[PDB]
């Protein structure tokens, strides 16, 4: 026989422990033991417990299966997350280690040591559990579809359905649900408070996000109504991604340098500035067509002709950029949609009424908000990841180098986006596209998504704002591409660790499964749709490389700049409306103060934007920012290498931030790493 001594370390997240009764079977080169009891004592979160089991010696152990019960009659909890187990044989000078980091529920086979490529030499027993684990994965993650211009979500009635390894942790849920409450509360307190005022200035939002918990006052509460702020907000708020160098005016955008001259500061006219790289433009026609509440359709001439129903307007602006001798990013001139004329005029800061300039910056801010939270955040990051996300548990094994690599990085997304398909939310009560629209609208912006984009250095080229000398102040593309660079460097060295060569990518069809699935299943390129850019197989461990920095860039840094932004950007609803009241002017010389001010957010609106803000942006109690990896199952000597150097490497970009920050007058604090959750999660 053999004396075998098991230390079973549980997780300490909440409910991970269990009282069902617990066995282990011990399988190796000689034979298998029968289950074990693993009797005496508890399994609390949290707890490190140790067992002398005795049992037919099986020689050099390859693998065990822990069974569970699933408890008895009074049992709270059954379901027991289990870390790690580690094993002495009294037979073998070794200690075998074998990661779990999931739910047990019933059964669980686990493997000890390093992780493998799936044709990695293993005992045969090995390989046939490991592909037992992937034919039932196939049968737990499931593709589903919202239509066919939407990319592949899980298969899920309620959060409650998805498998336990894929729903919140119970903090999580907690943090999210308790924010949902709190959000009520500081509503109905507010409205209370605000019942009877009659809004007649812009600085009565700011009762809106006074008694919300936001981190401090938005910080472009002081400033968003200077240009040089306003502006700023296109390198730095919460849409750093659609603004591109110009270097010619659209045939159908006619501004010339009588309009902007007064304006430019350098001694050049416009010509001269465009040639020089200083002249910066972002076109918001993707949203021509656009169904907002209410009914109105949006029109390139803006909308036809036409007590107090609910009924909301968006635009599809251009808007011209200048950066100024100090480096400022001044807005020089705005169409409010897309079909030039004297009834869609072009705006300047010079209007001979100050209140039509501010009007033209409130309907490019409602372009950009509906834009924004529907491509930028919820279809680009949320949406289109979450197929990743799903294929990484349809495809790769839990032995997966891959797998282990990616588990920290799509945590939370398949959570958030199962609630989100449930919570008339907010959309509706908050985005002039709410009501539906805004999923013809995701649908229209999907059929145009390309993996490339997603590829932050090659994006910023080709946008043409990745030269600071001429566009300076851009502390999103700063911070993102040492993140990127970081990220990219951490992913070559795990890479080349398990795969020594290219034949080793080819070989692997775990992972040709994985980006196979995606290519065919998860970004459909259907009728209506240009390429998706995804891959049908990996030829190479460079091409492996891009399109795993690509993804866990998205899942953590991209997730994190155009969320957690959401604070400063929306809490003071001037600066960012979501909502427009009332149809575009078709001439100069209407605008006032009260027009503006019965354009603008109604108050409720405005609050319910804040609300939805707080509930997107708060970070759980539990998060894990980004390279902590602490709850991983990483056991190979050069992977944890490689992520002490990955560590002090995102510790060196902390620092450098913050060094930067102190000289900044608002300072740039989302891309930091202890900002950064590793995934997208809310
Ligand atoms: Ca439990
Ligand atoms: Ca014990
Ligand atoms: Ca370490
Ligand atoms: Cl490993
Ligand atoms: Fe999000």
């Amino acid at each position: 026989h053999a004396i075998y001594n098991v230390e079973v370390e549980t997780g300490d997240r909440e409910h991970a422990g269990t009282d069902a009764t617990i066995t282990i079977r011990i399988t190796g080169a000689k034979g298998r033991t029968d289950y074990l009891k693993l009797d005496k004592g508890s399994f609390e979160a949290g707890s490190k417990e140790q067992y002398t089991v005795q049992g037919f010696d099986v020689g050099d152990i390859q693998l065990i299966e822990l069974h569970s019960d699933g408890g008895g009659y009074w049992s709270g909890d059954p379901d027991w997350f289990v870390n790690r187990v580690i094993i002495i044989s009294s037979t073998q000078d070794r200690v075998y280690s074998f990661p779990c980091f999931r739910w047990v529920i019933k059964d669980m086979v686990l493997f000890p040591g390093e992780a493998t490529l799936p044709f990695n030499e293993v005992p045969a027993i090995v390989s046939e559990q490991r592909q037992k684990e992937l034919e039932q994965r196939k049968l737990t993650y499931q593709w589903d579809y919202v239509s066919d211009d939407m990319p592949g979500n899980i298969k899920a009635k309620t959060h409650d359905d998805l498998p336990r390894d894929v729903q919140f942790t119970d903090e999580k849920s907690r943090s999210y649900q308790e924010s949902r409450k709190a959000a009520l509360v500081n509503l109905g307190i507010g409205s209370l408070f605000t019942m009877f005022e009659n809004w007649d200035s812009y600085d009565d939002y700011h009762i809106l996000y006074r008694n919300w918990i936001l981190g401090g006052t938005p910080n472009m509460a002081d400033r968003w109504h200077e240009d040089r702020w306003f502006g700023y907000q296109f390198l730095n708020g919460a849409n750093p991604v659609i603004l591109t160098r110009c270097d010619a005016l659209p045939s159908n955008f006619p501004v010339t340098n009588e309009h902007v001259n007064a304006s430019l500061d350098r001694g050049k006219n416009l010509d001269e500035e465009i040639k020089d790289g200083h002249i910066y433009i972002v076109d918001f026609k993707v949203l021509v067509g656009a169904k907002s509440y209410g009914g109105p359709v949006l029109e390139d001439i803006g909308y036809k002709v036409p007590d107090e129903a609910d009924i909301r307007y968006c635009a599809a602006p251009l808007a011209l950029f200048y950066v100024n001798k100090l480096g400022h990013l001044m807005p020089i001139a705005i169409q409010i949609n897309q079909e030039p004329g004297p009834e869609n005029p072009i705006w300047t800061p010079h209007e001979e009424n100050e209140h039509d300039w501010m009007m033209a910056k409130f309907w490019l801010g409602v372009a950009e908000s509906n834009f924004h939270q529907l491509n930028t955040h919820l279809l680009r990051t949320h949406l289109t990841t979450e197929s990743f996300a799903l294929s990484t548990w349809r495809n790769l094994a839990s032995a997966h180098p891959i797998f282990k690599l990616l588990q920290p990085h799509i945590y939370g997304v398949l959570a958030i986006d199962t609630i989100g398909r449930k919570e008339g939310g907010i959309v509706d009560q908050s985005l002039s596209l709410g009501g539906g629209g805004h999923v013809t609208f995701m649908e229209k912006c999907f059929k145009e998504v390309n993996l490339q984009d997603y590829h932050l250095p090659n994006a910023l080229k080709k946008r043409g704002v990745d030269d600071p000398s001429k566009l300076p102040g851009f502390y999103y593309r700063d911070d993102g591409l040492a993140l990127w660079e970081a990220i990219e460097t951490f992913i070559g060295e795990i890479i080349a660790i398990f795969y020594k060569n290219d034949d080793d990518v080819k070989r692997d069809n775990e992972i040709q499964s994985w980006i196979y699935d995606v290519h065919k299943n998860g970004w459909r390129v259907n009728p209506g749709h240009q390429d998706h850019g995804v891959p049908a197989s990996f030829e190479s461990r460079e091409q492996l490389k891009e399109v795993l920095t690509s993804l866990v860039f998205t899942f953590s840094c991209q997730h994190a700049a155009v969320n957690f932004s959401q604070k400063d950007h929306y809490g003071f609803t001037p600066n960012a409306p979501a909502i427009l009241r009332h149809p575009p002017p078709k001439k100069k010389g209407e605008a006032t103060l009260q027009s503006i001010l019965s354009t603008l957010p109604s108050k409720s609106q405005a609050a319910k934007a804040i609300a939805t803000v707080y509930i997107l942006t708060k970070f759980s109690e539990d998060e894990r920012y980004l390279g902590n990896y602490s709850a991983t199952a990483w056991e190979d000597k050069d992977a944890l290498d490689a992520i002490n150097r990955f560590q002090d490497k995102l510790e060196d970009i902390s620092k450098k931030i913050k060094q930067r920050n102190e000289n900044l007058e608002v300072p740039y604090i989302y891309l930091l790493p202890e900002r950064i959750p590793n995934g997208t999660a809310i």
